[PDB]
């Protein structure tokens, strides 16, 4: 929170932001590791893979219900309203998130990908058919395509599973031109997301960190905050917004 953070972020020619389980945190939503993390409590390898899914289908779905209702329910924190406000001034050109919960939407945000996909979407495991919905289904019965019959899944990618093309390929273009890059809530492990900032600090960018604990990608973070995301995103925000509003125009 000194003066050179402020500059950076407030004279940005192109600021972007990765986020991930711990911006949707402040909103009741677990973590997915860590002290009380999903993936501490629950396998990832019975619920977030292809084979698990094909294995167990009414399990997953049950535990996606249950998640969809939990994040359904959830009300945008903080942390969100600051991303949406500094979007909101012109500084924030896009919001890339690993999060499949829709809590940056819900607090105004615009420009935003999601590289795992969203709870909101299901989509048939055979043919093309996909929408939103605008509340979690009741398990069982299994949800079935309207299409073809077959089985649908939740819109998120699984380990193992592709993300789709043309959203990766969206989120370099974005990382390519940003001159600095908010990593907020995230713990820098999984893969192709995690090397996403690493992309801006090579060809010359900022990478400022946010989150309570240090990462993989904390060496080479230009700036790391060790604290939450609400507390600290408000407070940035808040500076970055009087600081534009000094300037003589
Ligand atoms: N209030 C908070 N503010 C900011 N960060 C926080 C907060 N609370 C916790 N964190 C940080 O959030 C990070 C969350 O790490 P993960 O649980 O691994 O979440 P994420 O990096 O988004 O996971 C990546 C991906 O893996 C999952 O399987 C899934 O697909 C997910 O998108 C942790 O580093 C943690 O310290
Ligand atoms: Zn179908």
């Amino acid at each position: 929170m000194d003066e050179k953070l402020l500059k950076t972020i407030a004279e940005s020619k192109y600021l972007v932001a990765l986020t991930g389980a711990g911006v949707s945190a402040e909103s009741g939503i677990p973590t997915f590791r860590g002290k009380d993390g999903l993936w501490n409590r629950y396998r990832p390898e019975e619920l977030a893979n292809p084979q698990a899914f094909a294995k167990d289908p009414e399990k997953v779905w049950k535990w996606y219900a249950w998640r969809m209702e939990k994040v359904f329910n959830a009300q945008p924190n903080k942390a969100n309203q600051a991303f949406a406000e500094l979007e909101r001034l012109g500084v924030l050109k896009c919001l890339i998130t690993q999060n499949v919960d829709d809590l940056h939407e819900r607090a105004g945000s615009r420009n935003v990908i999601h590289l795992h996909g969203s709870l909101r979407v299901v989509r048939c495991t055979s043919c093309n058919n996909s929408f939103e919905v605008e509340s979690a289904p009741k398990i069982p019965p299994l949800p079935k395509c309207d299409k073809c019959g077959s089985l649908l899944r939740p819109g998120v990618v699984w380990f193992g599973e592709m993300l789709p093309p043309d959203v990766l390929d969206r989120a370099m273009r974005e990382v390519e031109r940003a001159d600095v890059i908010i990593v907020a809530g995230t713990s820098a492990v999984v893969q192709p997301a995690a090397s996403l900032p690493l992309i801006v600090k090579q060809r010359g960018g900022a990478i400022i960190e946010i989150n309570p604990d240090e990462t993989p990608l904390t060496p080479i973070a230009d700036y790391s905050l060790r604290g939450k995301a609400g507390e600290v995103m408000d407070e940035l925000v808040r500076h970055v917004r009087k600081a534009l509003s000094l300037k003589l125009n």
